[PDB]
């Protein structure tokens, strides 16, 4: 049971029957495998950059230029808005159980959240915009990638474990 | 920039594309275990097989290399005409998919044989993934599209950004 992340540019649902895509109009669209539109997720007030399905398949996360991450159910309903980043959010990922969300922001931080929208941790250390984030299968360990040309590995108590590329 | 890190199935090994033409294997505590040496240019993408025993690496040298977990080079997959950015294993581990600057995705077996070339993206393909059942392949491109393909290399659908 792996995490799910926006970093590969594809967000299949766990059964592969639904696919989520960031649209060019501040929306996320859900499609079936035949290219038919199922849901438009409306609510972001600026560009949507990253999307992920929870491994539960019931929740979708979207990262936006409007500095928020939004959580949606599969039937298109907005569930939560995760606020706290001070700049664009580029990337979003779910832990393998779907109960933790990680967000990667232009504000140089990764933030970790629960599904009720509560901020759990801020990972600070990157000297530049953080564009990518992903969980380990153990669900304890997090990788982030930044324009500072480094990749950092963290615990979910927010301690830096290693800088894997770069310095 | 593309994503350069992959987890083993249990999370106890982490592969990362290094800035020195190598892949490095780390344990979960950040300790270096192995360096995979052999690519002749930058390494951009890595993946683990579902059994955790094979690692794939995608390189600016236009190849994908397959390695065992103890650091030994198993195969070099040759055929892309430009940088390879991304690499993925199918859920059964028997197929490898590669995403290239040459605007194609290629599908390979573990013995290094080219099975299919997926053409249709109008620009560099940076990301590729299999569906969970392994019957559909998804690719993401600088042409701002995501395309869904079957295993025979037929384009099924394009998500366009509308
Ligand atoms: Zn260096
Ligand atoms: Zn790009
Ligand atoms: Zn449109
Ligand atoms: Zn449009």
């Amino acid at each position: 049971a792996m995490g799910s992340s926006s970093v590969w540019g594809v967000a299949f649902s766990p059964d592969g029957q639904t696919i989520a895509s960031a649209s060019d109009d501040k929306t996320v669209k859900l499609w079936n495998r035949n290219g038919q539109l199922l849901q438009t997720l409306t609510g972001h007030s600026s560009s949507v950059w990253g999307v992920a399905f929870s491994p539960d398949g019931q929740t979708i996360a979207s990262a936006s230029d409007d500095k928020t991450v939004k959580l949606w159910n599969r039937n298109g309903q907005l569930l939560q808005t995760l606020t706290g980043h001070s700049s664009s959010v580029w990337g979003v990922a779910f832990s393998p159980d779907g109960q933790t969300i990680a967000s990667a922001s232009d504000d140089k931080t990764v933030k970790l959240w629960n599904r009720n929208g509560q901020l759990l941790q801020t990972l600070t250390g990157h000297s530049s915009s953080v564009w990518g984030v992903a969980f380990s299968p153990d669900g304890q360990t997090i990788a982030s990638a930044s324009d500072d040309k480094t990749v950092k590995l963290w615990n979910r108590n927010g301690q830096l474990l290693q800088t894997l590329t770069g310095h």
